[PDB]
């Protein structure tokens, strides 16, 4: 009742583990659901995660920049875009001497699924849009810090930097999400919310690469 973004957040928080957040109701079943403080990332797995994340963000950001669909065009130039930052960070790993892997199935499958939804199901597409970006600025930063401390000697990658002030950029996007949702039917809103589990499933398989 605080606007549709609060409904999306309520549904998403319920899908965390208690090992992740106060409101979480999921059991800790997989290795990527362990408390971040207990994670043991490797640079090799982290690179696979960054490459597979880059494909997903490339897909999201290209869909939005090239679209004339007013729902999608509302989210051009949010300040949250990550594709170029990830390119810079993949460049930094190359100069440190690491070889950059090719995108694997978790990134390819998610990127492919997002294109299909962008063409056919805007309500579902928006749900993934919200969960991918707003996860990254929430638990994603906790993961990035833990990875930086343990294996990167506190390098702060561009992936975890924003050109404006993060909290205002997020609230601007929240307002735009509420704006597009007010032109949806209640069922369409409901379809968006029911999509959240799929977003955790696809994102969860990418996060797992950090630990593989
Ligand atoms: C290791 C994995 C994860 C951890 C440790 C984590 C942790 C957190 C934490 C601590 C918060 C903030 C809770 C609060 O301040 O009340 C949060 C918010 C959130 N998380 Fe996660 N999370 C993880 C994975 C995910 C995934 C896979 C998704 C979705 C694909 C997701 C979606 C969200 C969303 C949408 C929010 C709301 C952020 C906002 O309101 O701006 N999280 N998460």
């Amino acid at each position: 009742s605080k606007g549709f973004v609060e409904e999306m957040r309520f549904v998403a928080m319920r899908l965390h583990t208690k090992d992740q957040a106060k409101e979480g109701e999921k059991e800790t079943k997989s290795i990527e659901e362990r408390p971040v403080a207990k994670w043991e990332p490797t640079v090799e797995g982290y690179l696979r995660f960054l490459v597979d994340s880059k494909l997903v963000y490339d897909t999201l950001e290209l869909i939005i920049q090239d679209s004339n669909f007013p729902t999608y065009a509302e989210f051009k130039n949010t300040g949250l875009e990550r594709a170029e930052k990830l390119s810079t960070d993949l460049e930094w790993f190359k100069e440190q001497g690491y070889e950059i892997p090719e995108p694997t199935a978790p990134g390819k499958t998610y990127s492919q699924y997002l294109k299909e939804l962008a063409e056919k199901d805007p309500q579902a597409f928006i749900c993934h849009f919200y969960n991918i970006y707003f996860a990254h600025s929430a638990g994603g930063r906790m993961i990035g810090r833990k990875v930086a401390e343990r294996i990167l000697d506190n390098k702060e990658l561009e992936f975890y930097k924003w050109d404006g002030e993060l909290s205002q950029l997020l609230q601007n996007v929240r307002e735009k999400l509420n704006k597009v949702a007010e032109e949806w039917t209640r069922e369409e809103k409901n379809h968006c919310l029911e999509e959240t589990e799929k977003s955790f499933k696809y994102s969860g398989e990418i996060l797992r690469l950090i630990l593989s």
